[PDB]
Order: C-alpha cells, then structure tokens, then sequence
C-alpha cells in the first residue's frame, strides 16, 4: 500500500501531507493522530545538526498510510527538536508511561531470580530475548552517514570477534556474501534482506547492503543483526525454558559492547532507537508454551494484565507466544522477571488442569474393545495404589501410560521415562514385560554377551545366491541419564555431544562422519534418503510418550565410509546401532557391531539391570535390544513341512520371493546366543534350498 509518488510531491514542497486525510489511511495511525497542521508549520523549517527534517521523520507514515506508528527518528536530536510530535506519539504508544516520570535501565542478570521453569520441556518450547541498541556518536539508522555506517560495522565486529566462550562465533557481512553462506543463513533463519516499504520510505535502506552483517555464536543461541533497522539488533534464544540463562548470555554480550563502545541513552527515553516503539528497554522477550487448558481458565486474562504480558497463537495446537507489552517505565531486569513470573503463573494453571484429569482412572480404558497390554493389567486397584508416586526425575505412572491412553489402538501403550520406572511401577511393568517377552520370567534374570568370538559362524552363502543381505541392530541407552521419554533438554544435548565425541574417535572399519538433523541442508538430506540412512519424527505413539520433545534438537546420524555401520542418535532410543553387509557373513556383521558397541560402552556406559538387560523407554526393546535380520530367498524350504519345526526350535520368525528372517526373543538369551541361533536356523533352511 506504498505510494511514494504522492508523498514526494508534498515532501518536495515541504507542505502538509494531505494523504493523512485520505480515508484509506489507518485510523489508528499515530502520525495521523498527532501531526496536526499547527504541529507541521511549527516544525517544518527546523533541522538537526545532521540535517534531519520533520518530513524526513514522518515520510514512511505518509508513503505507507497503513502505518501503525508512522515516524522514525533520524537522530537523537530528532526526539527533542520534534518533541511536540514524538512526545505525543511516545506517550500514546507507551501508555501509561510519562516522559516526566523517567526510565530506569538495568542489565544486571544477577537481579533476576529465575530457576529453570520447565527442564523436562513439558509445556515450554522455546525462549527468546531481543534488544535494540544504538552506538554513541552517530546518527540513528535513518540518518547515519555512509562513512559512519561503515565505522559502526568496524567497531561492532571488532568487539564481537573478541567474544569468548559460548559467545564465540563468526561475522558474515552482507556485502560480498556468496550463495552457500546465504543458504546456510537462510536455513538457520538468520538472514535479513533489504528493508520493506516501511524501512525504504524511512531512508533506512540507504547504501544497501554496505555495512550490514550477521554475527552468531557457534551454538547458534546468540544472534546479532548489524545496521538493519537499528545499529544493533541483539538476540539471545534457545529451545526450552531457561530464560535466566538466556538473559545472562544476552547481558554478558551487550554490556561488553556497552563498556567498549557506549550506547545512545537518555533518562526520558531509555535507549534510543529509530522507531519510537522500541525505546526504553528496546526489548522483546518471548516464550512459546503449550497452554490449552489455561486459556479456558477464568484467571487467564487477569494474569496477562497483572504482568503486562500478551498471548498470541501461532503441530502447535494450544501453543501460545507470550511476550512483553511494555518497554518504558520498567527495566530490562523487571521485564524479564514479569515474563518469568507470568509464564510460571500460566504454567501452574495448565498443571492444575492436567493434574485434575489425571487424578481419576482413565475412563477411556473401560471400553471392552481396548485390547492393549495397558488395559489388560492396569486395574483401578493398581492405578490407585501407584497414581501418586513419582521417580527421582519426576516421572509418574500417568506419564508412563499416557501414550496408551491417548492412542487406544496401542498394542502395549506403556513407556518408561527412566530406570526407576521399572522398579517404582513394577506392579504394571513386570506384568507387561513378562507378557510381551513370554515365556521369560524376571526372576530368571538376563545375561548380556557381546563377545563375537563365542559365535561359531563360518560363512553360509559366499556365492550370494540365497542370502542377499544380513543386518544386526541393537538399541542402547547411555548410563547416567533418564530414558528417552524423560530426557531434559540439557541431557539430550549432553548425550549427543558425548556420543558424537566417541564416534569421531573411531578408526579403521568404523571411521566416518556425523550429520545432525538440526540445520541439515537439503543436499545432505537427499543423499541420506538414497542410502536409507535418514529417520524422521516419531509417530503419534512416540509423541504421546514424550519422545519427540524439542525435535530435532540433539538428533543426528553417523555412518562409516563403507556404508556398513550406522548409528542413529536420540531417535526412539538414545542409541540405535546397526551393522550392515552385502551377502551372508553374519559373523563379520556381528564382529563389527561388537567392536563398535564395546568401545562406546567402555567410554560412556549403558543403562542395564540384571532383570531387564539393557534398558529402553520401550519395554519391547529390553534384554539384548537386538533385531537380527537376514534377507533370504527361500521359495522351497518355505514349503518343506519342517519350517515350523525349525523356526520354533531356533526362535526365529519369517516375513519379507525374498524373505526377511528375524529373531523373536530379546530377553532371556544373550546377543551371542541370539546370533548363533539365527545362524543355526538359516543354515538348516539353506540345507533344504540346497
Ligand atoms: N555393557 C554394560 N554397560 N553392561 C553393564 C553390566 C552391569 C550393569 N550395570 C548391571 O548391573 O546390570
């Protein structure tokens, strides 16, 4: 809706912008509201030291009649020299703030008291704090000279590239940027392009793109936009709820630039920005939180009003963007504290509602047509006796059974959040384990054996006539942490870091590289699809169990150069380790698998008990956590009346005229014994197709 032509005719005559009376103009426009003919004539001949006029400031609002505010400050002096205009605009926008009152700034993180609100990521999805800042000694963005914009870049980059620790990173200037860098920054949502029709008419687009640039730390949790709408747009953000950490990281960086360079700042306005809407703190603090039940709640609006925050909706059903509505009259510390307390109060509403509905027996389980293992063993008696206990990591019975409740068509419907779940909720888990893993009894206990030399497997089909492929997978979880459904944000990131650290140290047969899912370009994605190495987000069963939290943060893929060794990280289990080969050499596949699994084990360790073997969030993956597969062509021995008599002696099953043959048992036998059985069974099947 930009009409630059019409405005230019009024600007060149230094005449009152008549378009501000054209019915299409925004009724709520502040420049329309407060730029009266008497204001205009009183100021139309005034100019700042930098040459900024009244028309320069108001121009964007006349070009873009749909403007909410409609004015931009060319410099600091513009706020005072055109005071009769800016004051009325500021006190309208920032109501009930009064310029006479004064503003107080506070960038000391220690003043904020904010223990991590939602480490388990049950409700809060992401946290983001933005500040706008302008350097001492220069004009603001609409009025900065060509040389000054460059000098600002030079000084800012000098400070930013000296940043240490988690703030260390790289600067990417827009001028000279190549296509690969441009795409990387687009994929990370870090890029900004030429200003819209609002920045254009404000004169902010001058000399594009000279002096513009992007800085970001290696973690990609800190972002700086240089010379966009203001000199500095500084952003601290991350998934999860730790706003205390976010504000701490922001202030460490901001105060460093402050001490070395200095910001434009007054008592009246706080920190000076191009648009008056960004005065004071220059801050936008935001949190994304799934809060469906609290919205319905009668005290919802009162909490927002109390803490001066607002809620806007944006997969993300029930998810709201909570953010501050004030920038003047409160400090940065105060803005974050209201933000913290406000979210906390909102989260407590959502928690109360969920607690109430989780207080009673899942009535939906009373339907006789629900044939899940959950319904079979979860009597109201058992439910009542367990419903109020929680593990050391905050896992409850309802957390464990939630997927089976939400998904009535589950076969099992029960997941474990941590190791303690298998003991604390043993009345439920024991019966489910022994049912699915029948005839195994927990008292028998389980023996793990990852010694490949204890397997006697001379190659069956070296010709490659019958057995096309052989594949052995094991599911594993890293010791010292919760299981996948109960992982906190920092646990999942720790698991990725340490596992990646181990896999990179692998040599010989197992040397390879790691592809994280976060920030993966389309080229890598495609070539992983070709090899069938790429995994996607979990289904509705895993979603309801809490497995898909913060996707895809902390998820990644590793494979060796020979395409014979694959590791999925933080998918369904923390570690899904697969050995693959062409042909029939099971002993070679298992040997390679053992070499890698044993090394990861020594350096990191696995979650393991005598009664369950290796622990998984999914009770189906206990014991060996192993699926051994043989893709074999058997048209004839599939018919010999000794198929059952062999497929049952060696506990194997057949599907897939090529047939996939897999082990049926995971619990009660060792990995060695399981592999040996698959061998012994396929051998006799091959002693019939021979
Ligand atoms: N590969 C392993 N991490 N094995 C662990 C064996 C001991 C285990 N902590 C248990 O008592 O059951």
């Amino acid at each position: 809706m930009a009409d630059p032509e019409t405005a230019a005719k009024f600007k060149s005559k230094n005449a009152f912008p008549d378009p501000l009376n054209d019915p299409k103009c925004n009724p709520k426009s502040l420049v329309k509201k407060y730029l009266t003919p008497k204001v205009f004539e009183s100021l139309k001949n005034k100019k700042t030291k930098l040459g900024i006029t009244l028309w320069d400031c108001i121009n964007s609002g006349v070009v873009n009649l749909d403007s909410g505010v409609g004015v931009y400050a060319g410099d600091e002096e513009s706020y005072t020299l055109f005071g009769p205009l800016f004051d009325a605009i500021i006190e309208d926008y920032h109501s009930p703030y009064k310029l006479a009152t004064g503003h107080n700034s506070d960038m000391n993180p220690a003043h904020v008291k904010a223990p991590d609100l939602d480490p388990a990521n049950r409700y809060i999805r992401s946290t983001r704090i933005r500040v706008a800042r302008s350097l001492k000694g220069y004009g603001l963005a609409p009025g900065v000279t060509k040389a000054h914009r460059l000098e600002i870049e030079k000084k800012v980059v000098g400070v930013l590239t000296s940043l240490t620790g988690d703030l260390a990173g790289k600067y990417y200037p827009l001028s000279g940027m190549d296509e690969k860098t441009r795409q990387q920054l687009v994929d990370d949502h870090f890029l900004f392009k030429k200003g819209d029709r609002f920045l254009e008419a404000a004169g902010i687009n001058k000399e594009w793109p000279e002096g513009r640039g992007i800085y970001h730390n290696n973690d990609k949790t800190f972002l700086v936009w240089l010379n966009e709408e203001d000199h500095l747009r500084i952003i601290s953000m991350e998934k999860g709820s730790d706003i205390g950490s976010v504000f701490s990281r922001l202030c460490r960086a901001v105060n460093e630039i402050d001490k070395k360079l200095g910001f434009q700042h007054t008592k009246k306005h706080g920190y000076l920005t191009s648009c008056p809407s960004n005065l004071g703190t220059g801050m936008r603090a935001s949190v994304h939180v799934k809060i469906p039940h609290a919205k319905e709640h009668p005290d919802f609006e009162n909490i927002l009003t109390k803490y001066h925050i607002q809620a806007r909706g944006i997969e993300d059903a029930g998810v709201y963007d909570i953010s501050n509505r004030r920038r003047l009259g409160l400090s940065e510390v105060q803005c974050v504290q209201d933000m913290y307390d406000g979210v906390k109060a909102l989260m407590e509403l959502e928690k109360e509602a969920i607690a109430k509905k989780r207080s009673v027996f899942p009535e939906v389980l009373k339907n006789p047509e629900v044939k899940s293992l959950l319904r079979k063993y979860l009597t109201p008696e058992l439910f009542d006796s367990l419903k109020d206990k929680k593990t050391a990591k905050g896992i409850s019975l309802y957390d464990c059974i939630n997927s089976g409740v939400e998904n009535l068509d589950s076969s099992c419907g029960v997941y474990a959040g941590d190791e303690e779940c298998y003991t604390l909720f043993a009345p439920l888990f024991d019966k489910i384990v022994e049912d699915y893993h029948s005839p195994y009894k927990l008292a028998n206990k389980h023996t793990s054996d990852m010694n490949p030399e204890k397997v006697d497997a001379p190659n069956l089909d070296p010709e490659g006539t019958y057995i096309r492929s052989t594949r052995i997978r094991v599911a594993r979880n890293v010791k010292g942490y919760a299981l996948t459904p109960g992982l906190t944000r920092n646990e999942r990131l720790d698991i990725e870091r340490k596992v990646v650290g181990v896999l990179s140290s692998l040599t010989g047969d197992l040397a390879g590289q790691y592809y994280p899912l976060t920030g993966m370009d389309e080229a890598t994605r495609q070539k992983l699809v070709n090899d069938h190495f790429l995994f996607k987000k979990g289904d509705r069963f895993l979603e309801a169990a809490g497995v898909n939290k913060l996707w895809p943060e902390g998820r990644g893929i590793f494979h060796n150069n020979d395409k014979t060794f694959l590791v999925w990280i933080n998918e369904e289990d923390q570690l899904r380790i697969i050995s693959m080969e062409k042909g029939s050499d099971i002993g070679s596949v298992f040997g390679r698998l053992c070499r890698a699994v044993n090394e990861i084990d020594k350096q990191l360790g696995f979650q393991h008990t005598d009664a369950h073997g290796y622990l998984s969030g999914c009770p189906t993956n206990l014991g060996t956590g192993m699926r051994a597969s043989v893709h074999v062509k058997i048209p004839k021995a599939s018919a010999h009346p000794d198929f059952q008599k062999i497929c049952d002696e060696f506990h194997i099953q057949a599907r897939g005229g090529v047939f996939d043959i897999s082990n049926r048992r995971r619990l009660g036998l060792s990995e060695v014994q399981c592999v040996q059985d698959m061998y012994n069974g396929v051998k006799k099947l091959l002693e019939i197709e021979k």
